[PDB]
């Protein structure tokens, strides 16, 4: 029944879940160098973008 704004002010608080949700902030942040040595960085985006919906919320979740 909970949502991402549920979990996502907890998981800031948390600590791990904090830095889990910032993937999507930080796939921005490395852009920044604009370098993504390509290969590795490159390919997990295969199901890297899964952990979209999998950390937005929380087990508890019938998602």
């Amino acid at each position: 029944a909970l949502e991402n704004l549920v979990v996502l002010n907890a998981a800031s608080v948390a600590g791990a879940h904090g830095i889990l949700s910032f993937l999507v902030f930080f796939s921005a942040a490395w852009y920044i160098k604009g370098r993504l040595a390509p290969g590795a960085a490159y390919a997990f985006y295969g199901v890297w973008p899964l952990l979209l919906l999998l950390l937005a919320l929380p087990p508890r979740a019938y998602a």
